[PDB]
């Protein structure tokens, strides 16, 4: 990120604003509303400032810019119509290692004022670094309507129960459950809104008198083939609130960037890859500790992932679990590669596969084949397929990193299969079938 | 307002972190993605720190808190489990007017670290002042799914167009509506993240070329088996930006509640009269020509027994841009929500998705399907359940073969029924559409993997 957002406590803290026009006035209005000890240096002031000045809410210094005026500040803001004077303020501020903003110059200085969506104590800030001011405004707009006008009341109240909540529940599991039940409560939200104390207390007491569960859980979550956009809503939700996430190398970084920031992350791969057993053990141990475990697996956990293996003992262990399906590689890759898995007469049967496996059955057709881990076996596949009677002219396709910005699709025919497979590395998916034909009549993702 | 939110430029700026544990490691990761010139002072560090240090990412200062270590500091964060030590780091940071955060004491020092949605350079932050950390993740979450992944791309890219935009658009409101269309054009955003220069120019041009009010395109989107939770982020992002939504009966009521208040809807499924496919294909092509952002909402997955290809092969010349957002297909959903994995250790070597009979044009392949190591998943076979029981054990499938049926999978009224092949047609007159027929030994796994409620 090119900016780190932080929420500063400016109470009884000095801040300086240079410039006394309308721009400066808007900024000053924000700092006062944050309770800063504000001083304003300007050549001329517009009414407002004086109003504040004789209302003792700030200090005014009429006259040219004075670098020493920064010596006791936490924040500096240059808002004059004079760019030369502005960078004198910025340079002064930097020598003093004070964060500073030059409003009409967003690439300069050391910080930018984001657009604010107030719902105290709850606040949302949005910005583009000065690159897309129309993007921020549109966003603030969408956000203004998206956040309930009284959402602050609930947050405020939450902080006040914060104390009784810890004393009523031993574990994190019950408190985490408390708030979840709490921020979903409309009667409460409504109650708070109508300053109806009776309804608030009634609902509050019941929440405390509730027998919340203390045990943890393990959740299998399909991460999809790679494109973070293919994660399900429920999936995003799981990694957004998990205490520990167990991911392998088939989970794209983009997807990893969606995980809760304050969560533990265990890599279960080719550091080997922690045999199955070692992965399983980790899970139940983490859930045992009453944690919210999330086993993030590529594609869909129940279609080739040892998803079941990872669960088939948790019930004997009394540990809660659930599964969140994801887009299988075959699903995404096919779609992203302009190849539908089924069409008008082509297939009435789709196959997901993998000295091995029934070639006569696979050879047959009015089917479309999708081999999951046959890259180092691609060669013998065409030999066997052709051997057991599959048309040499039959089109085939390979997809490496399907769904990713790095997607790569090689195309050809059975005879070229083995060759092609060398034109690609892992992870790659092999699709055999008449449906590959209509790839560039439907290809939309990339030209590579 | 109690906290003023500000966005800091930390690239190559001195920031100090006191602490070397996991809490310290998260703040460092963040500070690092922000480009801070990071120094971490702690008694002991966890592996992650040595890595970073052993790769010139940051500086380590193993030992007790060194106050001089703040002398040229811009930011400080107290991440130690010792409140007295933290209290000292906080006192030292304020003594020299330095914004300091004390991880476990939100209203203790100068600033609070917000929850962050990164779409750099577009960034959103959420905070309740340490009153409701939980409400913040709830909000982080909502915003994360609402903002498409590559938004930053079009944000960075806008500047290179700002010029052409004023040239061509003289009225403020015009330029504004342009940006509105530009910022929600996810195809372009993808072409940019795809480093697909041609498509970037193709798409950029179209934007100016086409009439301002036109946003013509077609998006095939998989709705999932029913649960609005099985919808993909992208799919939701699309459904919120639709001008018109063409949808069918297998798209959940709950998913529809997510479609833009007043974007026209067009029901094309079975009505209490069936709509011909070419008419549907034609509504798509035609309405995108009228310059409307069309989204064909499909039950489950677009290219899996959904006739999704056809609705697209018709768009290759109308010159209409199109894309496909895959969805969770019925098999995947019913599998996960029934406790019947489609593959397991031995049981596992060919998952087969096949169609029953309202979809004909030839005849079925019985001994192909009868094999011994595949998991058969039948779509639309409820009406041929007996015809499949008889013709299956007929071609060798062991009658004691476990089978199951999953109706309204993933839904709150999901029904799962199971047993042995010799009961298929019987357990079928026990379900209604839509359902799937799963034949395979993996069905027995449900004894240990059932977790969803049954109806
Ligand atoms: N993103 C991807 N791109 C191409 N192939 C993939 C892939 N993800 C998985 N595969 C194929 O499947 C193998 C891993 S097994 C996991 C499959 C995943 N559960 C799914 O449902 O798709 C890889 O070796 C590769 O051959
Ligand atoms: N939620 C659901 N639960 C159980 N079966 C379902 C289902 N949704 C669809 N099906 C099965 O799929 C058939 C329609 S064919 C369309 C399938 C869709 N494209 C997909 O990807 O799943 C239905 O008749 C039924 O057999």
């Amino acid at each position: 990120m090119d900016h780190l957002p932080i929420f500063c406590q400016l109470r009884d803290r000095d801040c300086l604003i240079v410039g006394g026009g309308d721009v400066a006035e808007r900024k000053a209005r924000l700092l006062l509303e944050a309770g800063a000890r504000l001083t304003v240096n300007a050549l001329t002031f517009i009414p407002q400032f004086t109003v504040w000045a004789n209302e003792g809410m700030l200090t005014l210094v009429e006259g040219p810019f004075d670098e020493t005026l920064l010596d006791s500040c936490w924040l500096a803001i240059a808002a004059t119509d004079d760019d030369t004077v502005n960078q004198r303020v910025s340079d002064a501020a930097e020598s003093r290692r004070i964060f500073c903003n030059v409003v009409d110059a967003p690439k300069a200085a050391s910080f930018i004022m984001p657009s604010i969506i107030d719902r105290s104590p709850l606040m949302v800030a949005v910005s583009a670094g000065g690159t897309s001011p129309v993007l921020a405004r549109l966003l603030r707009e969408k956000l203004e309507s998206l956040l309930p006008q009284h959402l602050g009341q609930v947050a405020r109240y939450a902080g006040q129960l914060r104390a009784r909540v810890k004393k009523q529940f031993a574990t994190m599991g019950e408190r985490r459950r408390f708030w979840e039940k709490f921020f979903v409560n409309d009667r409460l939200a409504q109650s708070l809104a109508n300053a109806d104390e009776k309804a608030v207390n009634a609902t509050t007491e019941r929440l405390f008198s509730e027998p919340l569960d203390h045990r943890g859980e393990v959740v299998l979550v399909g991460a999809g083939p790679g494109d973070a956009g293919l994660l399900t809503l429920k999936g995003l939700q799981q990694i957004q609130q998990a205490d520990i996430v167990v991911y392998d190398r088939l989970v794209s970084d983009d997807i990893m960037n969606l995980v809760r920031r304050d969560a533990d992350r265990v890599f279960v791969g080719k550091r080997h890859c922690v045999p199955q057993e070692e992965i399983n053990q980790i899970l139940l141990r983490e859930a045992q500790k009453g944690k919210r475990v999330v086993r993030l697996k590529g594609g869909d956990p129940f279609i080739f992932g040892r998803g079941g293996e990872e669960l088939e003992t948790l019930c004997h262990a009394g540990i809660p679990f659930s599964v969140v399906p994801g887009i299988t590689a075959a699903s995404g890759c096919s779609a992203y590669s302009g190849i539908p898995l089924t069409h008008r007469d082509y297939a009435q049967s789709v196959r997901l596969v993998t000295g091995e496996l029934d070639w006569e059955n696979l050879a047959a057709e009015k089917q479309t084949l999708v081999f999951y881990m046959g890259l180092n076996q691609a060669a013998t596949i065409q030999e066997k397929l052709i051997a057991f009677g599959m048309q040499a002219d039959m089109p085939v396709a390979l997809v490496e990193n399907g769904t990713s910005v790095k997607q790569r699709v090689v195309h050809g025919v059975l005879t070229q299969l083995g060759e092609l497979a060398q034109q690609v590395e892992s992870p790659a998916l092999i699709i055999v079938g008449r449906v590959v034909a209509l790839r560039d009549k439907l290809n939309w993702f990339s030209n590579h």
